[PDB]
């Protein structure tokens, strides 16, 4: 049947949005720390992320918290992808063929 949807992460960091016009690390810190030691609080246009001093912090806080009315708002908190980002590149093709003439 449609149930849902389930799965497994390792992500520690968590992703929140749909946040409030009154919303602010701190407030995103105190809520996503008594759960567990939390790292940082990045804040953006409206969306969030909550940096876990372990992965497993978050799980509670993401699962704790996942949909909750914060400042009358449901946020949403979803594993959001590792930083994994370069530049990979190696090729070797070079001629020229000028082959001159004249009349």
């Amino acid at each position: 049947g449609s149930s849902g949807s389930s799965g497994m992460a390792k992500v520690k960091v968590l992703f929140v949005r749909n946040l409030a016009n009154t919303v602010t690390e701190e407030i995103l810190e105190k809520a996503f720390s008594q759960f567990g030691k939390l790292e940082r609080v990045k804040k953006l246009k409206d969306y969030a992320f909550i940096h876990f001093d372990e992965r497993d912090g978050a799980v509670k806080a993401m699962e704790e918290m996942n949909g909750k009315d914060l400042e009358g708002e449901n946020i949403e908190i979803v594993f959001a992808k590792p930083p994994d980002q370069k530049r990979k590149e190696r090729k070797a093709q070079r001629q020229a063929a000028s082959g001159p003439s004249s009349g």
